[PDB]
């Protein structure tokens, strides 16, 4: 085993929550859609796409490590039960991820796993992107109202 | 909820045969890449790819009928620790997958949900290719033998 | 030194507006693409630009009167908290904008400066121009009511 | 308020030497075309819309942590009085920008605010590349003689 | 001078270290070739350029800190006699080369030189591609055996 | 082993002149570009890569000899500290290295290797080619003078 232990450690934890974000986005995607929610449920759709990336990296990088890449163990999913709740469920679970991101980064700059730690500031770049989108969403249900904003997303761009 | 209770419990246990195989075929296809087997890691790459699309549409049959998708729970993956292993083990995943379906479409056809059936036997079409495919496999590293039937895996069509 | 002193000053006075809108501008439409209302967003950086090219052809003119450019004195930027009080501030910075410059055309015709003349008064029609769209979005936000107005600002 | 204040503090001191920069630049820019240096005008054109790209990066990511962008206070302009003071008070522009960039980026790590640190990183790359351009066209001014180096900058 | 004296000793080192592998790679890639084994020979071929492309960068990092770039003392070449250990030769290469990257990237953390530590860093994540790609090759043989997997490196 | 030993020994001495070449030649170029006389930069960055095309075709022909080639030997680096030495450095390297190919070329022919001879008479075809460039730009530094020269070299 080439990899440090610790970074194989965090690197797995890191895959366990894109895991349960692929499923989480993926299935809050398909009840927008059911609900005739397109743009929401589109936008939702490349979110678990984008999840689906990186997890793709994190196994790639454990396995080149010599790690065993964990892909059996998934945590909690929170699904909403309307468009409020299931934009609330998603930014709780990013900020849970980008706390175990900066944990992990710390780790990897401690052993000089440099190449680990770019790998996971980038998956971070890309997670306060969708911090700043949720955010904003749920900013622009009190600026415009619910009615309005779901109206918004009735129709696909 | 519009549709049959049974049938709804029998489309969430196909999908989550089919939340199985998507990431053992996904672990598989990565460790296969790791080793310089880039053919089967593409193969079973795509393989993995199409169960993610079964998936999709059984979330959205479950929630057309008023079921709830269970995305949450996760059986049992069998990861290989070589590629004989690996290509049994995703074998024995099939046909454990193909009887759960037989039993799903007989219970569609009892209370006349027809359109359910035909999604299974277009899902159950394409398990039984993937067998046809694994037993192919498993044929040739008999015939050709296992250092052959490797080497002619290492490059991507 | 070819240029009228009171000339240069009242460019100088004009430049030092410019440069106040700008930023404000700038701000603005930063502020609404962070809350998500990217119509508003872009729109505003058009506007931002717009006056960024109106400083240009200041500094240029400036500098062949061989006078100074000041981009040195910034003044007092007027940031809103939300979108009515973001345009009514435009707004009341336009308005500042236009009497200055009607000003500035007032001397340059004194002194018959009139390519500086025709230089203010093309800028005069693009500030116009934009207190006609500032008026109309505050009389819309009346019209159509708040939340709608906001609402069909969110898409680009 | 999601952000750390001290970072939040660092990048609008960050965000205040690119609005220095942006002017100074500009200006500079504008001298070089009136004065029949095109090419110098033309390049200190471009350094100039460099640094508002990097300021329109840190006013968006000062607002996504939840922060107040300043661009209200602006520091002081060196402008040179010929080719030889503006490109050294643009050296010394840079020297100062890049110390502090990297208080900036000690800080940022010791917060674990990484996405912060990167967006740092790729301006002190920016500038530092400025800092290589500078310092060889004075080192080209001795080695050719300020009179052929002059005459080079005349044509785009 | 503005570069730190150890950042570019720590520099001159990583290219001391590309240098080697530039002529080591050069020639297996040669010799591979000679025995008509033309998918190595090409594949190391293109790793022999990838390392020019880095000593290329470190020299030019060298110079902008004002330091002198060293391409005299060439360090050991360790060729092989066969496949296995010219795969093996450049494997122990790679692992003593990128040890060498790690300390100068703590070196350039601890005295704030960022953009040096930013270039370390890319060249490091190349070498790693090419221990991936060189364990695996070393697992090739055994998964395939030694006459199959040349016999899969005589076509391009 | 099908080549003349002695053949062997002159194809690698060649070899040896080249990879000296090379690495002078490259750095030259990049302390050009770092001066910002890119049109000497480009220039020598080609005449660095010619050296790279010529050392390859060396290495091919001595393993078809079954010789061993020699990439370990670098002789002596003579980096110049300004234009006019690094031109006269390479003019002096490319003597030293016509003299050898002289030499190697009469032992070639002498034990009828005439293909060898062939190849090292194709290599110093373009090494005269270079004593021209070199001894026309020695010329053209007195005939319009080092400062103008320099700067007909800024821009590529
Ligand atoms: C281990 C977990 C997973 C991994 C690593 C993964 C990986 C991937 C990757 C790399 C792609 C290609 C994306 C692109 O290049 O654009 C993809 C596509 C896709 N995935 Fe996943 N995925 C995972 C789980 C899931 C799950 C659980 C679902 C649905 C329940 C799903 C649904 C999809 C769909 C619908 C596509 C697009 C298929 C198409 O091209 O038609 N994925 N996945
Ligand atoms: C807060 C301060 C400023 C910010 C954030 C800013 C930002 C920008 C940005 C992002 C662009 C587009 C650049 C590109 O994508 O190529 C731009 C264009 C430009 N800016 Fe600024 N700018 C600022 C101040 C100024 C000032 C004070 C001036 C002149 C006195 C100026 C002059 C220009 C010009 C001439 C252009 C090109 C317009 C065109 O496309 O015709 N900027 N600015
Ligand atoms: C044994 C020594 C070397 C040999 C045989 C060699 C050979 C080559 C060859 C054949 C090429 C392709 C040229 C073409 O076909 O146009 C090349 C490219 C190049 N070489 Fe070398 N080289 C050597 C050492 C070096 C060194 C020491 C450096 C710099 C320190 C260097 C820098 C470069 C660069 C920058 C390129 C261009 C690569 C690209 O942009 O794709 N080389 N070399
Ligand atoms: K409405
Ligand atoms: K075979
Ligand atoms: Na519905
Ligand atoms: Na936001
Ligand atoms: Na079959
Ligand atoms: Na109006
Ligand atoms: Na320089
Ligand atoms: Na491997
Ligand atoms: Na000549």
């Amino acid at each position: 085993m080439k990899g440090d232990k610790k970074v194989i450690q965090h690197l797995n934890k890191i895959l366990g929550n894109e895991l349960i974000a692929i499923n989480q986005y993926f299935l809050h995607s398909r009840m927008w859609n059911d609900w005739g929610l397109k743009r929401l449920g589109a936008h939702e759709y490349h979110e678990s796409i984008d999840e689906m990336k990186h997890a793709d990296k994190l196994i790639e990088r454990i396995l080149f490590l010599e790690g065993l890449p964990n892909l059996q163990d998934l945590g909690k999913l929170l699904i909403g039960e309307n468009t409020q709740e299931m934009l609330q469920s998603d930014l709780n679970l990013e900020l849970c991820a980008t706390k175990d991101l900066r944990e992990a980064i710390v780790h990897c700059e401690q052993v000089h796993d440099y190449v680990s730690r770019d790998l996971l500031k980038d998956i971070l770049e890309s997670e306060e992107e969708h911090i700043d989108y949720l955010e904003t969403q749920l900013g622009l249900i009190q600026k415009v109202g619910l009615e309005n904003y779901l109206q918004s997303h009735m129709h696909e761009d």
